[PDB]
This record gives C-alpha cells, sequence and structure tokens, in this order.
C-alpha cells in the first residue's frame, strides 16, 4: 500500500527512485535529504533528464518545499544520518541511496530520526539482501533494515532462479557489459584506489570487478559457491547486459531453456523477468521496468549441459521500479 | 629480396595490410587494385587515419603511381580480379582483401593476371587457414591459395593453444566485446540479412554472431566442436576483447595458467601472444600489433577447472600485421 | 475529414513522417513505397527507434498490410516511382521522401499513379519551396509539386524571419553543430565526392557544406545574398543547433531580440519557433516537434548590431513535424 | 644550461606539460607536487594516456623518485604551495597547474620556497598574461609571476594577431567547438555553480561561456572590447576548433586572407599557427603542437568585409608546449 517514503540522497538512484514512486504511484515521497544540493538545484536535476528524458508532470519550488504534481516534498540538508527529522516529515520508510552507509549500523543511523524501517538501495555487507521474485517472499516484519542488492544481482537472479529450478546449475561465470556510471571520469584523471576507473570513459572498454555473480549466492542459497564474474564498462549512457555461460546438471535443449524461460515471464515473474524472440538492441531498453530481459535470439548452446544466456537491463530504470516495488510489498505485509 | 605484394582492395583491410608491409620493411607493396577509389584519394586515405594517426612517413602521387617512402606502386582500377595485370607490375603474392572473392574459385582469378600465390585476408569456406604461431608450419608450396582467418580467431587460437596444451579444453564459449566496423551504420538504417546490424552504431550495444571460435576448431583441430561464441558490437572506434570461459582437462591454478601463458608470450609466441600484469584499458593497445595479449588481473578463476580467460587485441593493427608475417613465412619456404 | 498520404521511402525520413502523422493524428497514412524493405523488416523499423524509442501503439504485419494502431496501410514495392498505383490505394499527397527524386520532373513520376499533389521532404533545385510559419501563405492550389526545404532552413528561417522584420538583417554568417547523419562512415571509409564525410563519425569533429543558410533567401526573399554558413557535424546521434552571427539595421538590446522572439513563440509561431530561458542542453530537445527553439540564455551580444543568436532543432522529429504540418496546411486550401 | 622547473599539480595540464618537456627537451622537469596521488600512481598516469599512447620512453619509480628518461625528479606531497621547498629540490621555474592558485597573492606562494618565477597555466585575473608569438616580447625580467592565458586564448590570438596586423578587426564574435574536459561528468550530476555542465558529456552538445575571445583584448590591447564568443562541449576526447566571425575594416579575398596566414605560418608564427588546406577533420589534429592551425578549406567569406575564419587546436599538446616555449623565452631572457 501507500507508504509514506524519505530518501536520502538525490544523486542518480535517489532521483530515478522519486521519478518511479510518482510515475507508478505505488509509494508516497514526502521527504528527500541532501546536503549538497540546494532546492532550486534539485527542480532542474528532477525536472530534466539527458537518458530517460524530462519528468512526464510538474516540478516546482514552493516556499521551501519541492512540489512534484502538486505534493509537496520537505527537503532537508544534513550531513549525519543521525540528525534526518524523517519523523517529523511522516516518511516511514527511508530508501539510502547515497551510497556510503550501506552497513546495518551505518544505515540504522535513520532510525534515531523517526524512520520505521530502512531500504539499502545498493548491496550490503550484512544487511539481509532481497531481489523481488527471487526471495522476497522472506522478507518478514521483524526486518528493520534491509538491502536491496545492486542493479546487476537484479538482473541475473531472476535469470539463475529459473535455470536452477528447472535444470540446476553446476557452477557459472558471468560477464556484465556495462553502460557508463557516475564513478567514472570523462578523460584519464585520479582514481587511487581502482587504477583503470579514472581512465577515459569515452574512449575506453575499461574491466571491473562486480560482487554481483557471488551475491546471487546469497539471494539464492543452493548457489553460493557456484557463480562469479567480471564487468566491462563501455561507452554507452544507460541499459547493460548479462552473459551467463553456466554449465547444467539436467541436459537442456536451447528450445526447452527458451520454454521454461518464456513460462516465468508470462507467469511468476511477470514484470521482473522479460522475454523476447525480437531483434533487439540495448537502447530497445531504455526506460524499461524489467529487471532482467531473456534475449532468446542472442544466446548460445555448445552442447545440452554448457550454455551462454544473455539477458538485458537498464540498470537504472529496472533497479529503481525494485525499490518501489520492494517498498510496497513491504506495506503489505504490515 | 623480399617477395613483391599486389594488394586487391584498398579498404580498411588494404590500407592497414600496406602500412603494416612499409612499416615493418617485411615485404614490398608494388601494386594495389581498387575500381572505386582513384589515385588522388589513395594518398588521402593512406596518409590520414582517425584510428593509428598520419602515416609516420612519406605518400605522394608521382606520375600516376602511389609513392610510399620512395617506392612506386602501380595502381590499378578493375572491377573484374582476372583481368589485374600483377605479373606486369611485379606483384608475386597477392592479398585478396575485398571480402567478396573468399572461396578458392573466386580468390584464383588473381593466378590469370599472374600472382603465383594469393592470401586472403577474411574466413574462407574452403581455402586451408592459418593463424601465425598456431598451425603456420602446416603451410607448403603446394598451396597457391591460402586463409588468414579473421582478427577474432588470431585473438582466439594462440590462447587456446596455450592452454590446450597445457591443461587441456574440454569446452569452450567466448564473448568478443568489439570496436564498431565498416559494415555497421551510424544511426538506424537498413541492413536486410542481420537486422540488429543495422541499428546505430553510436548508440547501441549490439549482438552479433560469429563464427571465429567454430574456425578456431579448424586451425587446432583437436578443438573441433569444443569451442563456440558471439560478439557484443561496443560504440569504440579500435580495440577489442576476447572473453573465454572453458573448463579445463587437468587442474589449473589462475597462478598456473599465468605462468604458462607468460612464458609462451617470451619464447615461441612473441611478439603473437602478449601478457600483462599492468591496469590496462583497451586504448593501451591502440596500434599494438600482436594478435592477443593476455590481461592476468581481468581474468577470474571459478575454481580448479572452469575460468574466464581475457586477452585484448588491436582487431585492425594485429590482423594486417599477421597478414604480412603469413606473406613473409611462405616467402621463405619458396 | 483529414488528407489521405502515401509515403514513398521508408529511410529515416520516411519512417518519422509516419510516426509524426499518427502521433499527431493531422494526416492519415494509407500507402508505404519501399522496394527495398519488407513488410516484416518495415514493422521492426517502425516499432524500435533508437533515438526516439518504441513506437507508442501497435504495429504489426496483418495479410500484408503494416497496420498501425489498428490502420491497415498499403504496401508497394515498386523502383520506379511512375508504376506506383497510389490512387488505387487511396493516397491524396504523397511524400517523396527518398532523397533521389527532388527535381520537379522526378518527383512529377508520382502524378502519374494517381496522386494529386507531391511534398519533396528534402530541399529541390525547382519546386516551390516552403517553411511553416514563414512564406506557407504563399502556397495554392495551382502548385502540384512543392519542397518543404531542409531541417536547417526550418530551423533558420523562422528566427531569421522575426529578428529581420523587427530589426533588419544586413548580413548574417550560420554555424550548426549538427548531429551525425546515414550518410556518414562508423570507421574511415569511401565518400568520393566528399573526402571529409568519410572520415569516422565517432572520433571526429566534421567541417562541412550547407547550403541551408543561402536557402534562407529563397523563402524569405528580403534576405537573399545576405546570408551564408557551414556545418561541423559532432558525434552526437541527435539534435543541432544554429548558431547565427548577424549585424543589424536598427539597434536591438539583448533583452529586445528575446521580447520580440517569446512573442512569436507565444502568437503566430507557437508550435514553429520555441523559446527558453532554462539551462538546456541538446538531450532536453530530444523528440520536440518545435522547428527552432531559441535559447535565450546561450546567445551574447558583442553591442547593438552585432549580435550570436543560439537555436536548438531536432533535425530528426522537426522537420518530420513541419511536413505533416504543411500537408493539413494544403488539405485546409483545397 | 637548461632552466630547471618545478611543477605543481600532474592533473592533465601538469602531466602534458612534464610530456611536453621531456619531449621537447627545451626545459628539465626536476621536482612535482602533488599532495593526492603517490609515486606508484604518477609512474601509471605519466607512463599510459589513452588520448597521446604511451610515453614515447622510460618512467620508473625509483627510491623514491620519478625517474623519466633516466632523468629523476623529486616528488613533494604538501597542500600548502608556501610550504613546497622548490629551492632545495633546484626547481628555478614553477609551474602553478592546479588551477585553484590563479591570483598573485595565490601564485605567489611558491616563491616562499625558493622558486625565481612562477608560471600559471590557466588565466589570472591579475597576473601579466602572455601568448607566444603575439605579446611574449613583453615580457622582461622584473615580473616574477606571470599567466600564459587558456587553450582557446592560444588558439584565437595568434589568428585575431595576423588578421587585425593585415585587415583590421572592427568587431568579432566567436564559438569554440570544444572536445570533453575533465571538469564534465559522464552521466547527469551535481554541478552547483554550472548547472550545464554537469548534464552527461557522452550525449550531449553543452553550451558554455568562455572569456578567451574577452582575453585575447588584453593580450592585443587594440581588440580590446572588440571580440567576445561562447563554446559548446561536444563528446569528442580530444581537439577543439575555434569559429571566428569577424568584420575586416580593409576589405579582403579569401585568397589574400590564405596569403597572409599561410605566410605567418612560414615566418615569424612557424610551429605556432600552422596553415592547411588539406581535407582535415578533428583526429588529424591529436598530438599536433601547434597553438593554432588554419583550414583554408573550411572557412566561408559573406563579401570582402565578413568572414568565418576557422582554425584547430589540440587543446591539450599545443597548450603544454606554449607552457614549456614561455619558459625557454624567459630562461633566455635571464
Amino acid at each position: 500500500g501507500k507508504v509514506k517514503v524519505g530518501v536520502n540522497g538525490f544523486g542518480r538512484i535517489g532521483r530515478l527512485v522519486t521519478r518511479a514512486a510518482f510515475n507508478s504511484g505505488k509509494v508516497d515521497i514526502v521527504a528527500i535529504n541532501d546536503p549538497f544540493i540546494d532546492l532550486n538545484y534539485m527542480v532542474y536535476m528532477f525536472q530534466y533528464d539527458s537518458t530517460h528524458g524530462k519528468f512526464h508532470g510538474t516540478v516546482k519550488a514552493e516556499n521551501g518545499k519541492l512540489v512534484i504534481n502538486g505534493n509537496p516534498i520537505t527537503i532537508f540538508q544534513e550531513r549525519d544520518p543521525s540528525k534526518i527529522k524523517w519523523g517529523d516529515a511522516g516518511a516511514e520508510y527511508v530508501v539510502e541511496s547515497t551510497g556510503v552507509f550501506t552497513t546495518m549500523e551505518k544505515a540504522g543511523a535513520h532510525l534515531q530520526g523517526g524512520a520505521k524501517r530502512v531500504i539499502i538501495s545498493a548491496p550490503s555487507a550484512d544487511a539481509p539482501m532481497f531481489v523481488m521474485g527471487v526471495n522476497h517472499e522472506k522478507y518478514d516484519n521483524s526486518l528493520k533494515i534491509i538491502s536491496n542488492a545492486s542493479c546487476t544481482t537484479n538482473c541475473l537472479a531472476p535469470l539463475a532462479k529459473v535455470i536452477h529450478d528447472n535444470f540446476g546449475i553446476v557452477e557459472g561465470l558471468m560477464t556484465t557489459v556495462h553502460a557508463i556510471t557516475a564513478t567514472q571520469k570523462t578523460v584519464d584523471g585520479p582514481s587511487g584506489k581502482l587504477w583503470r576507473d579514472g581512465r577515459g570513459a569515452l574512449q575506453n572498454i575499461i574491466p571491473a570487478s562486480t560482487g554481483a555473480a557471488k551475491a546471487v549466492g546469497k539471494v539464492i542459497p543452493e548457489l553460493n559457491g557456484k557463480l562469479t564474474g567480471m564487468a566491462f564498462r563501455v561507452p554507452t549512457a544507460n541499459v547493460s547486459v548479462v552473459d551467463l555461460t553456466c554449465r547444467l546438471e539436467k541436459p537442456a535443449k536451447y528450445d526447452d531453456i527458451k520454454k521454461v524461460v518464456k513460462q516465468a515471464s508470462e507467469g511468476p515473474l511477470k514484470g521482473i523477468l522479460g522475454y523476447t524472440e525480437h531483434q533487439v538492441v540495448s537502447s530497445d531498453f531504455n526506460s524499461d521496468t524489467h529487471s532482467s530481459t531473456f534475449d532468446a535470439g542472442a544466446g548460445i548452446a555448445l552442447n545440452d549441459h554448457f550454455v551462454k544466456l544473455i539477458s538485458w537491463y537498464d540498470n537504472e530504470f529496472g533497479y529503481s521500479n525494485r525499490v518501489v516495488d520492494l517498498m510496497a510489498h513491504m506495506a503489505s505485509k504490515e
């Protein structure tokens, strides 16, 4: 149901979760905290988007509040999350989207300000992790601090679930060809901890490490220790693709894989896992809200036990909608 | 002393084979045929290159000849390859680089004009196929029409050879993240036979088919039927990467894989297979003449029998230098 | 009672005129001719668009007809325009969008098949030229073959009209920073007539010639011989900008220029000439149907008689909508 | 011997000035200060460059010193510029390249550590500004703190000097189509002071303000108040172009403009101002050390008194070489 939500951070994830909330109408955004972006600039950042276009609606600054579609939103400018007066603003759930308070200890600071539950929109080292359609039924009311995993884990886990349930994944190695992100540089610049990530994003294919495939073993415990992978950052603004190479236990002809994935996309994973037989390219998934879309034509099987499965994901819009979906699911269990 | 070479086609491959021949000095280009590009335009196309820079030397049109570094080259403008007077121009070997005469029957037309041997700089449905460092010792003087396989086969085969020789490849699936090519479109355009390839190259990650992994099974017969793969075209002008996910027969710790690849790069495959432990990105391989460069840091192993190996290749420069190397080898056997 | 339209050519202009016709609902597309693109491929090309997104509606092939939003469209595959049965399909006006039948003689072939009028969606060497909001009132029922000028002319002419009407343009020089087009190459390739245009579109800023400023003197005869310009093609998939540097007769303070442009955008040029004071960038105009949008903030004046005026244009959508608007106007005059 | 130089900051300008110093051999780099980049990372950042390629020479860390081509360089890590012991390291001139100490008061801090002169590699609000080939002869030994102006001012001023000296510039408006810079963002992000500059660099043409044309009026006093302009940032990694639209006092034919520019490029402005009649595109100027290269073919004249002149500049390499040249000139006057 329509729970009141607070968003910590108005960066790429925070703005798109706010966007998804107003577009879907599943939740009500009532407060936003950002100590670095003032109200007039938030109006501009929310109104215009290079990737997803101008917001379909109205965005104004009125009496110190951000008014989206006539709905006023309280704006906070606190650096310390324990100082945010979430309860005063009426925010029941808080989306922790800054990327710097991902442990339960750090994310728990929001409970001090009056928030009832915290949803970390990033992987967490210790919080319970969820992927809608995969393990969201393991959520219960005793859980006050949870994580929605990453955009990549949300793409891989629904597909891994269907393949493992039907044929059994003996082992798998994944590659994600990922669009550019805010942490990258326009030209060769400093990135002290991750040297390759400092190289010009526009000119390069950049290998990167990702714990997304390993994280699938947390949301699907039977796949713990059976998956790992890496990423390549390429010069596209949005939409990424997962390439899963795996060994199956039971033999599976490629048409049998297509059949079970199509069945899952039409039934229990409708809206989360998509299925296509069309000649799609990455831009066909811009602003697509699925977590994962299986590309039947792009995948290839060496034999009945060794296949490469391809799945597209709008790394911005799929994930943002899953955060709203997770919160709406949580509200139904209150 | 060096073999005199004729080049059919002054497209991307033809110009870069000509550049490799003058840069390496291993062979002498004496004739070029192109029915659509006149002498003045050939000077311009060879002199300036967006990817590899201005040619390191002199290029001018003098008395109807293309003069590169003081060497005059006879220019032909024939549409029918059987009409090119290669013998008159002194061209002993002909590089068939147009991409439209890839069968032994079609490529054989150059023998009518006086050429002694033909090297198809592309895969052929029936010509004997070679990869330098892998099976070039299987070449013999009776072979008048041969193929140098594709750029991607030249990246995968040297790495597959080392891995198979030391550990044994039970099976493998490859993905190549490939730079854009001349067959792609700037904006969504017609590509009747391959619909995805007509979509805008600048805006998209495009899945594509490739027979390069399967072709490794022809150059390394022990791997016949054991490898397959696909490609993703991404918006970079040059430099591609191979991602080989394979299952090994003998156990191999990742440090053992690094050791054998490094050994091969320093010895028998020197200049063909490279090895790096540096934090490299694609642009670090621009104008690199190796067929394949193993990126030790980028690869990942799930266990001692299931690994993902990463190898970079300048899809233009590496291959064009191998065409010149193959010719130099053929000349030594005359 | 909307006019029934036939579209010759399903290239980027033809598809976008069809998309504009269904989106605006001003005209009814009843027939499309393209000898190289079959019905199944037309569904794909219309449905998916890298730049403007998936078509918002339904598009399917049903009993040899292209059905868009339940409206069946007859499909022809004729190479000779005089052989197209436009009359049998019910097409009253024909949009000549192939770019190869731009003279009165060539475009007139469509009248043989039963079309009543022909609108060339490109500049013509001899047909009367129109720009909506500038000289569309000079159209009369005796004109069976007309031209809608080019996208750059449709951007410059509405702005030049307002400036000349209020202050008088003594002389002007225009630069257009233009997005990439279908005539460009992905990598350095052959472009025999225009050498710079063959260079890789993704890697370069390419200077190019344009007769668009000179052609403003044909639609606004008072400006004949007073304007010229050039273009720079840059690696963006869509949206271009005009930069008009002109010498004014009457003194014009920058706030007076803003006032008259804003007035025109709200009144007679509503929908054609836009006006903004927002901090916009090119993506803010993606799928914007205006011919020209004056950017108040980007412009600069040296003195009251020498200014640089900036106007954005979606080179694809704005022009397409003007083709539809021109045909709707012609229909009102029947 | 050659003057010994210290470089404050190892960002894009600092590294490329160091690269220019070793490549040209005009000055000796003996010390570098950067409080955020450690020695091992400096080796990596200097050795590999996506834009200009791997450094032509040797670079290694040895005994806490950066050794380039056998020359050891002392490395400092000071946040306060008054604390850098330039005198101890033997640094006579200091290049202030951080972009944050551009006033004479702030840049003067380097004199406290023992530096004799400071060259600000950026525009300064109060320091004397110089452009090589334009006003470098106005430098004298009493000037301890000077500025080398900006990369755009160094492109425009040599061309403006030739045009004004021969024909007289009554007034001029400039546009620079500029490659992407380190201050831009990969995806829509925060840029509080300049909102348009925070928009995604890969997806957009971004209008920007520049004082570069106005600054030409300081280096060439008889052009004060006669020039202004603006910029468009476009998605290319390097090389930019100046488009000068100017009114001339003495009416000149375009061939007369070509003649005087060619003459200047062959004589007094040799190596500073280039001249070409070739069909060049931006990539043809990658790693070109000229400040400005007049493109004869790209420019357009409306009449004998109103012209648009085009000049290319490698915004990275041209400017860095002028910093070195300015210091070599200062050394000759000691």
